């Protein structure tokens, strides 16, 4: 019944769900340590709330359902606003503004520019699975061959080594691993074919929590918090 902020506080920790596999958001080192844009915004948020914060593991295929057996309080680390996600949960306002682009060989930057020209038969999409960029790949390509690869590092070599073209991501993402892979260019990065919002996901039916949270993310993208942080990152 009481607001999650009640048993924060009681608490002395804001348990952070992340998933520490998307630089430059989240990113959990060998040692255990995660580090990023939006491990440095959760501890803004942990200090605003004068707690500690503890940062919960968790995956993409989890995500949900780790949220709703409460291993977390709040989830920050490049999550994308979905209507698949509101049924679930809510989100803070948004921080960022992203979308679905290509990456690809640099030679091939001039061939892959629009969805009419990715989307023909002999092109040769590839996408990791399960989340959010497969979903948008089997909904924009009805002629293309795409490939699931399960490996999601070792998918952008697949371009790389030519056994595929084209990959749709995160425009972030994108730009991550463009300067990764010297030989992958991303594609329009600043205009995306989609229009997406980063958000921190937020249990429902608590109002106070979401006000919160809201409050000082509208205060950390004036005073300067944001700024700085998002200098360092993105
Ligand atoms: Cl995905």
């Amino acid at each position: 019944a009481a607001s999650r902020l009640d048993e924060i506080m009681q608490r002395g920790t804001l348990r952070v769900g992340t998933t520490g596999d998307y630089k430059p958001f989240s990113y959990r080192d060998p040692d255990g340590q995660f580090t990023g844009f939006d491990i440095d915004m959760a501890e803004s948020l942990a200090k605003s709330l004068g707690v500690k914060v503890e940062f919960v593991p968790t995956t993409w295929p989890t995500l949900m359902d780790d949220f709703q057996a409460d291993k977390f309080d709040i989830a920050m680390g490049g999550v994308s606003v979905t209507p698949e996600r509101q049924k679930k949960a809510d989100f803070s306002e948004p921080y960022m503004t992203d979308g679905k682009t290509p990456i690809v060989r640099c030679e091939d930057a001039d061939k892959y520019q629009t969805l009419e020209q990715i989307d023909r038969p002999d092109v040769r999409v590839v996408v990791n699975p399960g989340g959010t960029n497969e979903r948008f790949a089997r909904a924009h390509l009805k002629q293309a061959q795409i490939t699931v690869y399960p490996d999601n590092v070792t998918i952008f070599q697949e371009i790389v080594a030519g056994r595929a073209d084209v990959m749709m991501t995160d425009a972030v993402e994108t730009r991550y691993q463009q300067k990764l892979h010297p030989g992958l260019c991303a594609v329009h990065v600043d205009k995306p074919f989609t229009h997406s919002e980063k958000a921190y996901l937020l249990p429902r039916g608590d109002p106070a929590f979401k006000a919160y949270v809201d409050q000082w993310l509208h205060q950390a993208m004036q005073s300067g918090t944001y700024q700085r942080i998002f200098d360092k990152w993105l």
